[PDB]
């Protein structure tokens, strides 16, 4: 009366470790979001590399506008009314212009906006008038076919005009699948959309990167990778980005901060923030109008983000790197026991 | 610095044995249950001999096991990750195929067919067209507003001669949700205490009660505001046939099976010897061969080879009957409301 | 061959938690601890809810004249002579003497621990030491036994005597001290000389507590005794229904306890025992044994300053001026 | 925070490293004797039944007395109904029988109303008598073992417990006690609510106290029988607890499983199952509120605390069991209990495998 | 603070299938080119421990003949191995593993201390092949013993080295002149010291790496160097597995020491027969020049009847992968890994 079942091995970011083998503020954080074929430039270039999740708890005007300052790309969360986020993205838009600002050619404050695979006939439209640099699938890893459909709709309508990203995956048929669909980047993690969570996000950033690459020799086409959910500590982004991924990105890291949407609560003398995933009833069902966790309050996003990046900018020095790419290259992962 | 927001399993629960000394046959109790929606006093539209269901998975329920299902009672929803035109061939071979047995009005087989949130629109005519008798929204995410639209969809064109499922749920909003937009039974995400169907499956045998018992609070709390009785589905983790028992007597219907059929002749897989002992494939609905079934080796598990499926049924319900009769009851209403039961906080060898 | 057991569930104060929905110091942390009906005042009111253990390593009349300078009451311990209880009653009532607990005389407020044993002979002599109110220190296992010592102070003084008992975790043994007279109700897993599921306890004792406040309108407050391990513990246990709190390893930490004070590995610890161990249990052999050792956490005043503080915290963020208020407007929610 | 305990270890982490095993003498005393001088009570096999409603009664106390053992009726009863249970055993008419070839029975008392209940027990014919405290040895047991001693000498045997120490070992030894009771089934000298698991006996108090056991009887030459108290259900771990020391095991849960316990027998499933409840539960704890038969009003949620398995009757499952005693003994070398107390080589197990 | 630098057992694998007299159990001991044969090969692939307690006389001849050699046990004095090397090499002749002499093959152990005076006694009573039993693993002094070998015996004394649990560790051995390699699957470590791990809890992913370092090697010089698993194996089931996984013949010390053949003692532990057992890292072993039980084996007769249960399996195991001999079964065996068993 046995069952035996065959699950492939996964592992978290704790379990590995960068060895290191000398300006720490010599080294550049850029990187890139859209894909791009061998020697040419990305369309898209961030000088920091976070974003911040799809998600009602972390992602609105205020979050947008907070890390496009600092250099990166918030996108905005699709779980809302068409004209909410297109409002959303359009303030982040129109406000005004920090020495690593991400702006676009007309000076203004670089955002991304979520889409499903639902109504994007109606939504994209409206997040492109808007002013939105980059969209992004926030979907899971069964629902890849639905993925395809979206992003034939934005290519077959826009062509390559309009930069879309797509995930979540976990498996080179997956990266594939959206790759060949013509997805501008591919985003990695056990999670995304509305379904409900339960990490192994080590291992899938890794399959995936493996993928990646020879999706590059086979094709030409460097596709940058997102790795996303998973990062518990600053060290956890060097190893993300070690391991492959090109830019990393965060839901609970942006909700403590004072950006964050959220409501900021007093919890046993502790300042804590609300918190609560996209599968969550309010989240899942934002059309019929309950918290799920909360994180310890943390204080202005500039502030965190530059002790953040310090450290990884401190790290990818001591790995004789200057450049993402560069630590992409010569960096030493090992298994810690 | 982070704090979250309980589940037991039917392990955990016992039937106290009721005071009567009168003796039972297990042969006179009867297995009957609804499986859609009825109001108060009336009978349901469907009445199964058995309380089993075959699960909304390419693993378990094809054509053969639809109809070896419904002879002994059952019902079985011909899985609906595949084309259009291939479920509906199958349903149209249950019905087509010439008939104790769970007969419609024309002596035919009763078989379900399960239905997804984006195609209804051509799905549901063509699996009406092919003669199912119950549809059921096979969904990944749980009760969201895709599943209603399906159900207004139906309602919308067939009214309610055309019976539609629907889940799961684990709460009380979830299944007040269906209940409201028309669904003719419920199904709860025992087998996983989810509401969702993804790619990591729990063990055999390993549901969670917890939220069995919240949507049969529900479903009373619902039946006694508005009349309307809604038949609970009690979906995976269960092989033991006590566990059936139990959640029957919890206030589920009927119980919907995957990895318990698919250990039968019946099931679709193929049966490989495993050093001698006979075995059988397996793979879940959220494998990639399931949830990529319009892009078309895939094997997840192997479960027991356990022979035939009138057999093991016939096994499985005889131990069911006898411990209703230790309970005191001689039907599934009677057992649902005379079951004492327990919470047992260990066992113990001697 | 399986056994069945069916133990009824229990959970601790650490799976539960207080959400939020003022000015910290207008909050008042006074309550009764001697019942009262419907619409009375307390024959007693601490101003701070909280009272020391009846234990040999907690409470002498060092702690009960620093507890009362706070607010609260400490229960002598009863694991010694009849003497050298009323003689600790007795030097807390002649203490000299804001928030100071004092009685009718302007004397600090002092409680003291009966057994259901030599109470015949112990009750009078701390009757006339001067303690303001009693407590049966005794367990679940010893209801019979804690009736008929309320039994005998009721009919040898009526009411004019206040007394409480202990410990409960049930309704059923909730009622038996509350018909028998008992002022108020202690409830918790251990108490007494027995040797060693709060939050259960309090919740269980509570409902039983409120339908017997309907029954008769007669309001007994309730004691939560064991299992305030954090600060934070107090305002969930007030807000779960404890009228007042019974802390033991909380107060044997500061330079009050009667504990000795031991330097353990550079860390300054003080030495603690339970009512189990053989020294309190048997002290009549008695007319070394440590059981374990708790950090020294220095003085009392400036200990329970910051514990309390945290308690009006809080409940302003619950929108709560006083206990009462807290007890309604508390949302108390399970935290895995 | 630091705390302090004492490593404790089960039976099942022992081992005896190694005959006619009908030829094995399992007779064994419960009263102390001096030393080279005869036990006034011999029982014929090293078994006797927990002090508890759920175990001993007057069915009980005759079944195991004609297998050689002694029951300990409850004293969670009234004063006239423990003696009417007593008197039972005794008028009633291999076995073992007193002067007048009457079954030995034994009955527990407490440290309340001995002033009223021994008399009773020992007019009703009472054999020995037992101190059952739920707080472990205290001041209380000493003011019964003083009062039996001034009424009655030693004309009256009585035992006390539990212990799990050297001092609390002789504490009640030169209070008069005729056995000392070792708290083995919980590893604890109190008897509270929650009771451990079956078979999950701590064989340490019943070392620890053998050895003050030993040293007692090396100075003063009189030898305490010692009582190992629960915890036992297989028969090997009844080899070693009296190998260990032990003269005589007290099981609760072992003789509930059996037809002559006082207990409801209930078909479970097809399996037949016996209710059962420990002496720290209300029906037990506060007996005085159910004096003329009231508990048989509560429901399962309220009076039954477990189901235990249906085992038959006593005497198949107690000639099964010693059967199995004696033959452990046969490959110790040793013919009689004594023998194996100073034969028996035990080892501790570090860990069991399968292959 | 205190970052540390992942095994699994035979437990977690399970052999993906795609008549049992047919397939043979025959497998190499000795090193060989690309093409020829080997100069010793086994009719089982089953060799018992060279422990105190486990490989004695007796256990040499009722080994031999079923096809296995037992490898005597070097923690005695140098007469007396030489004396058991001598019983099973003069003991008189279905699946017997004879030399030409038409004597029961048997093996020897040696240490890297007295090998100058202990190699020439074994040789010399006729000890086929040799085994360097060391305790802190693969080593300098194991070289310099391989190499005292090869300089006054050439090729004509076969010597076994072990244990290795890495790719260094099997080269280091290989360029040394190895003729086999021994593999610590037991305990999944180089070295054997005093705790051994429990039965039948052998890791395989030192079996693993080994085999990808033995077949690179063999690419690369054309020279193939038999490995052998040794310990953590009662199960027939591990022995499909480790044979499956590059292991061309299994060394085992428990298994074989619950037989009557056995050096040890039977005892009657309460009704049930049991042997009486001790590792080599016991002090009767360690410090056998100055001159008690370890543990408790369950006893299980003869070795006979239980050797032929467990390849009767190991045959019928093998069939249902399509391999009728041990090559065929490294080269077509689908080996995955069984998250979790489940019972229903
Ligand atoms: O409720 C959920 N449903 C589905 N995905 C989720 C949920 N909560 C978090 N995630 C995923 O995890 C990410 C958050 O990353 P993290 O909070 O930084 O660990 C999101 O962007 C999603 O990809
Ligand atoms: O891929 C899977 N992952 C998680 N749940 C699944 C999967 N496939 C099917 N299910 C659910 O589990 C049920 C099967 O229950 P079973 O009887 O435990 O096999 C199905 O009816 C679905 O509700
Ligand atoms: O040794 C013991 N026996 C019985 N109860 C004890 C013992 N030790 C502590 N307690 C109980 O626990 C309370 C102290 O709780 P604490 O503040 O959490 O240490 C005491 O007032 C007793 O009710
Ligand atoms: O209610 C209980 N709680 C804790 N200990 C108990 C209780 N009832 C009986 N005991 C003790 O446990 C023994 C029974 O051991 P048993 O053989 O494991 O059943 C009795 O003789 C008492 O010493
Ligand atoms: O004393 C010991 N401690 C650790 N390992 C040992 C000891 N004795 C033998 N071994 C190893 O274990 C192998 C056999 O173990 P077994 O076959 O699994 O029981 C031997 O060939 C040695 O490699």
């Amino acid at each position: 009366a046995m069952a035996f079942y065959f699950e492939e091995p996964s592992r978290t970011f704790s379990e590995f470790l960068l060895v290191p083998g000398c300006v720490p503020t010599n080294v550049s954080l850029k990187t890139p979001i859209v894909k791009f074929k061998k020697g040419e430039e990305s369309a898209i270039t961030m000088n920091i590399p976070l974003v911040s999740a799809i998600m009602q708890a972390v992602s609105d005007d205020n979050m947008g506008i907070a890390l496009a300052t600092e250099g990166g790309v918030s996108f905005i969360f699709g779980s809302q009314s068409i004209e909410s986020e297109a409002a959303m993205v359009s303030r982040v838009k129109n406000h005004k212009s920090n020495k690593l600002e991400l702006l676009d050619s007309s000076k203004r404050y670089v955002v991304g906006a979520g889409i499903n695979t639902r109504d994007y006939e109606e939504r994209v439209p409206a997040l492109v008038e808007a002013g939105a640099d980059i969209l992004c699938i926030d979907s899971s890893e069964g629902y890849s076919e639905w993925q395809k459909r979206t992003l034939d709709y934005v290519r077959g309508k826009y062509g390559d005009t309009v930069k879309v990203g797509a995930g979540n995956v976990v498996d080179r048929d997956g990266f594939r699948y959206l790759a060949e669909a013509g997805a501008d980047f591919v985003k990695v993690g056990v999670g995304g959309g509305s379904i409900c969570i339960t990490r192994g996000q080590a291992t899938a950033l890794i399959d995936v990167a493996k993928a990646r690459d020879e999706y590059f020799e086979e094709t030409g086409v460097y596709i940058p990778i997102c790795s996303d959910g998973g990062i518990v500590y600053d060290y956890h982004m060097t190893l993300a980005l070690a391991m492959g991924a090109d830019f990393i990105m965060l839901g609970r890291y942006f909700s403590r901060f004072d950006e964050s949407p959220t409501n900021k609560v007093n919890l046993n003398g502790t300042y804590m923030k609300e918190y609560w995933g996209e599968g969550a009833n309010r989240a899942r069902n934002w059309q019929r109008y309950g918290v799920d966790s909360y994180v310890p309050y943390a204080g202005s996003l500039k502030d965190n983000v530059a002790i953040s990046l310090s450290k990884v900018r401190s790290t990818m020095c001591n790995c004789g790197a200057l450049n993402i790419p560069e630590l992409q290259q010569k960096a030493k992962i090992t298994l810690v026991s």
